[PDB]
């Protein structure tokens, strides 16, 4: 009587990001009592809920949609009037952080801001987001975009496609600072909850991949808590959550044997029983498996 | 005895099946004068993916592998790999690397490359589909950039972003490219698809790429959303008859807009005279009725 | 070799224009002020021509807006309006001024109409009324929000704002000398004009007042502002040097050739009288004011 | 002698001297099949007014007085005061009260009252200036308004916002209506203007209005904006010859961009051919150059 909560059956190399269009690269788990996690994309919670700036779209997360304008080697520079990421006119009022799929790290997105005109002539160039800049207000409903081409038309319908991070400075990229979605004149609100292992000996499990990056030595490393298709399957389903933790176990179907076990949490993130910063090497058929709703003091095995 | 159903999604809720974009709309329109036979998107009801149909939706019409040398006046040559970093096989029974583009014309993007010292590249890319150095199925095709910031050895990715065609009639949606250049001829294909029933017209999710200069419309239409391939991969419920009956609903007034087959095969047809839009409101969904047979008759729209 | 001399246009009070919304002056009017802070931001400019505040030239936009029109998350209707500037320039919160030039600078409601143009070239209008109180009237973060009686409004469309009256049910919800929060809550005013206020004994500020129209009630729409708006323009093109705190002016009847009263235009752009007690301040048809001479601030004005 | 000025004004602060709204852009035309008398907006460089012309902006298209009685189906009496609340007396030598719009078809706007014991309304409001009841220069007009709430004989202002018609035709803004009705022809009219060079056309500050429905596009030209009629009739300058030579300059390039001829009568022609927008830069002005004769040949646009 009661719907049975799942996993879609998804191998390492078919999942996707969930705070960037990319494809998952791999496991990885590290220390992060020094930091605050809480993005704002891929936050969904077990029994099916969005939260932050979360959305159902993969190529949508960090792309924009809106009206291009004159603002006031990258030197041009433009006003984005935002739109909604479905085309429909966007209210600060909304009891979201910024609009959807709105970048959730500091430093500069790499992309192509696209235009067509209604006399259906187009262009498209390369471009940047810095989500650090005073102008990076999406919550009020405008940011700034950078362009090494003067080609682009004003007061006409334009695009961004993300592509990776285009930042001059590796620290410029802060995957675990959220931008300021006003700028500076208001604060962050209606914010997911940031995520922390409430037990001894575990760390967060991370989906973990490596944008491109336009120059320099930036790693790249985008971690997302859940996976973008667990995102797009427990908004489908929407099982009641009988527990804070489902009990999770990574198996391997050649074998038949079990790997590790892991923690899924009603917020919608993994935590593991292990020290130190590490990737979490796993075979090519491999998958994760649901196992049992479980409580909360419940001892993981150790890696 | 896994019953057949479909995600309740809206139509600003999904993903064109043939190039990582949202739909825009849903389109109809007579295609005797065409042939329906792209590879991308893909899929029976019973969840088997067809052509060159894979999962990951940043990955139609992507690449990976690594890259030698020989206005976007700069050539490079591409050795393909798998999307999950393999090597590619041309061996086996697929008509080129899964998520390869389906038609004629020159795909805009970004080329990106990450080497051992870390150090990273990215600029404008095209990958012309119809130049004969296009034999992805041969394991290797060919970009042009503007840019000459490009390392020869290099682990190179490319990010699709729409068309990049200088005259408006290269981009043929509906023109399949040489996956073997002119050394041989396509193999493995997804089988087309046509309306068969009186008054019948193949429904599409069509979306509007980007374009990087020019009139070109962009127009791509798919057969069914990248959403629905993931859905049946996952589900691989029993097709218990070759059409699906399935309505468009508007849950906020309960009514029903309109009603189309489903075929096995994947694909959509509805009961429509001539090229046009269908709109649908905001908060629409298509819900799964019942299997049918073929002949039944839709109500006209 | 001289300095530009300061100079008055030559106006009576009936050919002058309300510089705190786009209405002519109905009279002159005096009144004790040491219970309010008189700090409006239109109609605001120094005697040798620099706007501050909110105040701009055009004599139409004053509490008048640009920009699309949103559909919200009896004038039973609310919509959102994503504010451009006058100009169709997108609107800049980081710009140093209080909100969008020409915002309005009171508490309550205004009553005006709301207008649209599509691009198909179908267009629109109605009444609309702008609560300048309410928690989404937010013009420096580049919105507010309107209410409509009708449905009739094309949300992503062009829309115009034009200011007619006060539109408020209840008498006290008009605040001339409150002004509106305009980020909301969220954060503080800004670059704001500075306050004004007699500083010399038996002196009182001087108001050209206007009575605006009002859509229902008994509100007296009765709004007075510092300084007309046609010297706002003149001293922004003028912008001769002030060579001292206060200008003397004296309004003169050109009938009669006398003078009625004198009075002090201070640097900052706001006038007193000698005078005590709130009472209308009675002129000839044909009056005028004439610049007399620059004096020192403790030039002691002949009462009333 | 005073010298002839214009104030320093960019295209973005200058007002309609037709309508109380801002200048959108510049514009030219032949004007061969049309008679351009607008009677507000009517100055000399000189500073004499003409026509219904006055100083206040919000009073172009106003009026005032006192209502009575007699789907904007609510029709309403309107006995003519002056701008300045004295009673208006047709004897004297203007075409009609001053502010009277100088156009046909049907001024959509906001009639309002503040009666003696100071209850108060407003409500939209149309003045059909075709109608035989438009009969201003004979001291009264007709209103049309969607609501009841009106109390007959008490003070009534009109609030301009706008045209107001049904059919797109019923706007002519360089036909004048008839002042007296079909009682009498107008008269004490501001005279009309036209071109007189070869190659030369009328450039018009041009506004487009607000529209209550319909597909009208507004489009208001005026001669001169209202802050020059200001401006000319705070200096009277001497106006030393029929024509002066101005020019519109750009600051940040010190550049001039095109000359003109500001005539005697108040207004202005360039050398050009053609319905034309002309397009300036955000920080342009016109600067008076010198007085010159009426064989001076413009260098064209
Ligand atoms: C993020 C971005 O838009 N980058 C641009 C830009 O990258 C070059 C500049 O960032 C430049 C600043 O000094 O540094 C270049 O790399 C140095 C490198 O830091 C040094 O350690 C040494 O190797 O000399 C290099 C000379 O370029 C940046 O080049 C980019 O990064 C390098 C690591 C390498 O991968 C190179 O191929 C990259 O181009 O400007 C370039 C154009 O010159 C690109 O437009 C890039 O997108
Ligand atoms: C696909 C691609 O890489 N396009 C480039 C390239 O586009 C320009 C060329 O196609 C060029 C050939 O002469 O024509 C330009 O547009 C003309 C158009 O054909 C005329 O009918 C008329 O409209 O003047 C236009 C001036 O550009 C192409 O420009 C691009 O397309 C236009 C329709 C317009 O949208 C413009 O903004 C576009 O840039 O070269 C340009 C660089 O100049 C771009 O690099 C573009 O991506
Ligand atoms: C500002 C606004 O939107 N006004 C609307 C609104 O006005 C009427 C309501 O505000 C109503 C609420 O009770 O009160 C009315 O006047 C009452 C008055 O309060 C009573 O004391 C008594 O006198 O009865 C009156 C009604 O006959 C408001 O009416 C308006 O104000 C009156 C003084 C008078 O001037 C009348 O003509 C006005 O309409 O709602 C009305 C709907 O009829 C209008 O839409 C008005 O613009
Ligand atoms: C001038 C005035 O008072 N206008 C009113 C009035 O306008 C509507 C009527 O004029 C009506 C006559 O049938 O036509 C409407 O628009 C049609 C249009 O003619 C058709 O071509 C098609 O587009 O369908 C439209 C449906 O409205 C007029 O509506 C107004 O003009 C339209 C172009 C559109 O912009 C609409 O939003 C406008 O309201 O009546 C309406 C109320 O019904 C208003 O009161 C308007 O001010």
């Amino acid at each position: 009587k009661t719907k049975p909560f799942t996993l879609p059956i998804l191998t390492i190399s078919e999942m996707s990001n969930s705070r960037f269009p990319v494809p998952i690269d791999s496991l990885h788990t590290s220390p992060t009592e020094n930091i605050v996690v809480q993005c704002q994309n891929g936050r969904v919670t077990l029994d099916g809920e969005l939260m932050g700036t979360t959305q159902l779209l993969p190529s949508q997360i960090c792309a924009f949609r809106g009206t291009l304008t004159r603002s006031t080697l990258f030197n041009y520079y433009w006003h984005i009037q935002l739109d909604n990421l479905n085309g429909t006119p966007y209210d600060p009022a909304e009891d979201i952080p910024a609009p959807l799929g709105t970048p959730d790290f500091r430093g500069k997105v790499f992309g192509v801001a696209s235009q067509r005109n209604p006399d259906s002539t187009t262009r498209a160039h390369e471009a940047k987001v810095d989500t650090t800049s005073g102008r990076f207000t999406p919550k009020l409903g405008s940011l700034e975009i950078t362009t090494e081409s003067d080609d682009f038309d004003p007061n006409q319908p334009t695009k961004f496609t993300p592509v990776g991070v285009g930042v001059d400075n590796e620290a410029e990229f802060q995957q675990w600072s959220l931008p300021n979605y006003s700028g500076q004149f208001t604060h962050n609100m209606n914010l997911a909850p940031a995520v922390a292992p409430n037990f001894p000996g575990e760390q967060l499990l991370f989906f973990r991949s490596q944008l491109p990056s336009s120059g320099g030595r930036s790693n790249g490393v985008l971690d997302c808590l859940v996976p973008q298709e667990w995102v797009q399957h427990f908004y489908q389903e929407s099982a009641p959550a009988q527990t804070q933790v489902a009990l999770v176990r990574y198996v391997n179907p050649d074998t038949g044997r079990v790997l590790f076990e892991a923690k899924l949490h009603k917020l919608g993130f993994m935590t593991i029983a292990k020290n130190g910063d590490s990737p979490i090497t796993v075979p090519p058929n491999g998958y994760f498996r649901f196992e049992s709703w479980v409580n909360p003091f419940y001892t993981l095995a150790p890696m």
